[PDB]
């Protein structure tokens, strides 16, 4: 049966998960016609759309922090979530109530008529509706997957960004950097800045930009940055020097400053520095504890692992103990392989559900590793073992981090 405005959010989620979307027509037409019936295409006068393999969420949160510190009204749509669906929509930096979501979903359901929608299209229309009612200055949309045919690409953005390009998957057709970049570049718009924060950009992105007439601004061509004792960013003759080091990856803060620069939004020095000092996201190199250092990071492909490994380097005797759980879909071998550079002891756990790999399915790739019943036990063991100079890193998937967030109820 169909949920109502007054139904709990869990009943909506249960309903959207059970949609029979296998046969529905591929492409933006369905979701776009629904958005048009409900007038949801312009949720705020200023819209930024952020695509990429890794770094979308922390880029959007840097933009968010800076824009809030400037006194603007801001909404962020993000995905996926760790513990609660309500993570996906922030207004003024904060989550909304379950009831606001149930009411917004009810409007979407009324307005779609007999037009079918997937889970993510439904969720994206609902976020647009929540932002529209909220009288916002800026809306930042994180792309769900790819871009081109992502539900968020029904909105025309004022600036679009690609944070990075890397492989997040295994046995896959046409699955190369060029193909990947091409999909992501479909969020670009004719006459609008297209920010690419990927330093090794595939040509297909320039091809798509040139075809649309977007203005491409690439890292290491139009703008750049480096770490110093803050860090520095440049776009042509504009320089922002001695910046505070944020609790997000530097590359993504840089892409975020590029987005803001080309947006030509007027923003103060103080907003930028305050936003940067406030920016962070749970599960993204999140230090949960010291002596021993406990870090949660949702890294789940080789590109993130490598970043992670470089990060663990610059927080260094002392051993590195990894609590890992991953999904079967992912490049488990590349990821583990990359992490093995700096990981000393392995604690492998299983993830629930169909997609979720077995502890042995993980250990299969590791010279030696201990195996466990659940993520929480693996994690609690690693913490027992930790000397005060050690590092315990929880990683491999959103779900692995979520268990410890939720076992820690943080
Ligand atoms: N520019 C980057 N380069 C390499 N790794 C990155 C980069 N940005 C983020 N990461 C890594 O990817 C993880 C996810 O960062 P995030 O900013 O949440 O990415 P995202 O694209 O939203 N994908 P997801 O985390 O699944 O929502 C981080 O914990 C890091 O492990
Ligand atoms: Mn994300």
């Amino acid at each position: 049966q169909t949920p109502q405005a007054t139904s709990p959010l869990a009943a909506w989620l249960c309903y959207l998960e059970h949609l029979h979307s296998q046969p529905i027509e591929l492409g933006l037409e369905r979701v776009k016609q629904v958005a048009e019936r409900l007038d949801l295409l312009k949720p705020a006068p200023k819209i930024f759309t952020v695509a990429g393999t890794n770094g979308k969420g922390t880029t959007c949160c840097t933009l968010e922090a800076i824009l809030l510190a400037a006194g603007l009204r801001v909404g962020v749509y993000s995905s996926p979530h760790l513990l609660r669906y309500t993570e996906r929509v922030r207004i003024q930096g904060q989550e909304l109530s379950e009831a606001e979501h149930s009411h917004s979903f009810a409007q979407i359901e009324a307005g779609r008529g007999d037009i079918s929608l997937t889970y993510f299209e439904f969720g994206t229309l609902s976020a647009l509706q929540l932002f529209k009612q909220a009288k916002l200055d800026v809306v930042i949309l994180e792309v769900g997957l790819g871009g081109r045919l992502d539900a968020t690409n029904i909105v025309d953005s004022d600036v679009a960004a690609i944070t990075s390009i890397a492989l997040d998957h295994t046995d896959w057709l046409g699955y190369d950097r060029e193909s990947i970049g091409r999909e992501k570049a479909g969020v670009f718009r004719g006459g609008k800045p297209a920010v690419v924060g990927e330093p090794d950009m595939p040509q297909s992105i320039a091809d798509v930009a040139a075809e649309l007439g977007a203005q491409l601004y690439r890292r290491d061509v139009a703008w750049k940055f480096s770490q110093q004792n803050g860090w520095h960013w440049q776009c042509g003759e504009r320089q922002l020097t001695g910046l505070p080091v944020p609790n997000v990856p530097l590359a993504n803060a840089a892409t975020a400053l590029a987005v803001l620069h080309y947006s030509e939004l007027p923003l103060s020095d103080e907003a930028i520095r305050q936003g940067l000092q406030a920016a962070s996201l749970p599960g993204r190199f999140q230090v949960v504890s010291e002596q021993p250092l406990l870090i949660l990071d949702v890294a789940h492909n080789p590109h993130a692992a490598r970043y992670l490994v470089n990060r663990l380097a610059q927080v260094i005797q002392g051993k590195v103990r990894a609590v890992v759980g991953m999904l079967s879909d992912k490049d488990i071998a590349g990821t583990l392989a990359c992490l093995s550079e700096r990981v000393d002891e392995w604690y492998c756990a299983p993830l629930e559900g169909p997609r979720g790999a077995s502890a042995g399915q993980l250990a299969e790739h590791l010279v030696s590793a201990r195996q466990f019943s659940d993520v929480e036990t693996a994690w609690r063991q690693a913490m027992q073992d930790a000397d005060t100079q050690d590092v315990v890193i929880v990683c491999g998937s959103f779900h692995t981090v979520a268990h410890v967030m939720a076992a820690l109820h943080l």
